[PDB]
C-alpha cells in the first residue's frame, strides 16, 4: 500500500522549502520519502516493490525512543533532499541516491544512549565498535536490511557501482558522529581560506558531504520557532533519560543531561548554536551558497533563545 500512495498536490511546493516540517504528516512520512527519491533520483531509479520494502523495514528497525526515532530519520532525509535540489548538477546519481538512503538510515536502532555512555559502561556495542560506536552500528544495521531478500534496491546495478554506494553510505553515516564533525568543519575552512578546495578531489568531496550530513542531522534548529521549540522537548527527554540512569549509578550527569537543571536549557541552547550550529551552517554556506536559508533560520532561532534567556 506504500506503492498506492500519492502525495497531496498542495504539499509538492511546501516540501521544497528548507524550513519544511514533516511533523504533522506522520501517516505520509514513508511516501514523503518515496516522493523525494522520485524527484531527485527519478522513478525507475529503483524497482518500486523493493524500495517500499526497504523503507517500512527501516521504520520497523527504529526504536520508540524520544528523539532518535523514525521522525528524525525522515526529517534528516528531507534536509538532504532540499540541499540536493538546490545543488543538483554538483552531485552524481550515486551520491544523490546513496545520500538519501544514508540519511534515512543514519540512526538505525538507536537506543537513545550516547557514544560515551556506551563507552563508559562497557556496552557490547563499544566492544565491537570502539570509536564512533553507534555509527558503526547504524551502518551495520543498514547493510543488514539491504541483504534481506526482496530488499536489495541497489542490486540491479554494477558491483563497482554497488561498492561505491556502499562506501558513500558508510562515510555519511559515520560523519553524523558529531565528534568528528569539528575536525571536518575546521579542515574545510582552511581549504576554503587557502583556495585549496577541489570538488574533483574525491577526498575533498567526502568532507563536504560530511558537513552536509551534520547540517541535515542538526536541521531541527533550522525550523520556524514553534517547530524548533517543540523538538527541543524531544531532544532533552532522551538526554534526560541517559542522565537518569547515571543518577541510579551514583554519578552526576553533565548539565545537558540533567533534568534538574531545566532552567539552564535556554543558556545551553545559545551555547550550542554559537559553538556548533552557526559554525556548521556558516561553512556549508561558504561551500554551497544556495543553502543559505539553513543559515538564516538557525540565526532566527538563536534570536529566539536569546529572547527566552532575557525574558524579552
Ligand atoms: C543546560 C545545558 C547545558 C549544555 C548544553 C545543553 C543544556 N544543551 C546543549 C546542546 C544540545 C544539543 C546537542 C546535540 C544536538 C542538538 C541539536 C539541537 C539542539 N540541541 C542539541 N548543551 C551544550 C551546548 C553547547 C556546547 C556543549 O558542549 C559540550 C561538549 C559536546 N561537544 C563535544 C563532544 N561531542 C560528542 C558533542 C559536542 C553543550
Ligand atoms: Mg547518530
Ligand atoms: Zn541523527
Amino acid at each position: 500500500g506504500l506503492m498506492q500512495f500519492t502525495l497531496p498536490v498542495r504539499l509538492c511546493k511546501e516540501i521544497e522549502l528548507f524550513h519544511f516540517d514533516i511533523g504533522p504528516f506522520e501517516n505520509m512520512w514513508p511516501g514523503i520519502f518515496v516522493y523525494m527519491v522520485h524527484r531527485s533520483c527519478g522513478t525507475s531509479c529503483f524497482e518500486l516493490e523493493k524500495l517500499c520494502r526497504f523503507i517500512m523495514s527501516v521504520k520497523k528497525n527504529y526504536r520508540r525512543v524520544p528523539y532518535h526515532n523514525w521522525k528524525h530519520a525522515v526529517t534528516v532525509a528531507h534536509c538532504m533532499y532540499a540541499i540536493l535540489q538546490n545543488n543538483h548538477t554538483l552531485f552524481t546519481d550515486l551520491e544523490r541516491k546513496g545520500l538519501l538512503i544514508a540519511c534515512l538510515c543514519h540512526d538505525l536502532d538507536h537506543r537513545g544512549f550516547s557514544n560515551s555512555y556506551l563507552q563508559k559502561f562497557d556496552h557490547p556495542l563499544a566492544a565491537l565498535y570502539s570509536t564512533s560506536t553507534m555509527e558503526q552500528h547504524h551502518f551495520s544495521q543498514t547493510v543488514s536490511i539491504l541483504q534481506l531478500e526482496g530488499h536489495n534496491i541497489f542490486s540491479t546495478l554494477s558491483s563497482s557501482e554497488y561498492e561505491q554506494v556502499l562506501e558513500i553510505i558508510r562515510k555519511a553515516i559515520i560523519a553524523t558522529d558529531l565528534a568528528l564533525y569539528f575536525g571536518n568543519r575546521k579542515q574545510l575552512e582552511e581549504m576554503y581560506q587557502t583556495g585549496s578546495l577541489n570538488l574533483n578531489n574525491q577526498s575533498h568531496r567526502d568532507r563536504v558531504i560530511g558537513l552536509m550530513m551534520t547540517a541535515c542531522d542538526l536541521c531541527s534548529v533550522t525550523k520556524l520557532w514553534p517547530v524548533t521549540k517543540l523538538t527541543a522537548n524531544d531532544i532533552y527527554a532522551e538526554f534526560w533519560a541517559e542522565g537518569d540512569e547515571m543518577k541510579k549509578l551514583g554519578i552526576q550527569p553533565i548539565p545537558m543531561m540533567d533534568r534538574d537543571k531545566k532552567d539552564e536549557v535556554p543558556q545551553g541552547q545559545l551555547g550550542f548554536y554559537n559553538a556548533v550550529a552557526i559554525p556548521c551552517y556558516t561553512t556549508l554556506t561558504q561551500i554551497l551558497p544556495p543553502t543559505e536559508p539553513l543559515l538564516k533560520a538557525c540565526r532566527d532561532n538563536l534570536s529566539q533563545w536569546e529572547k527566552v534567556i532575557r525574558g524579552e
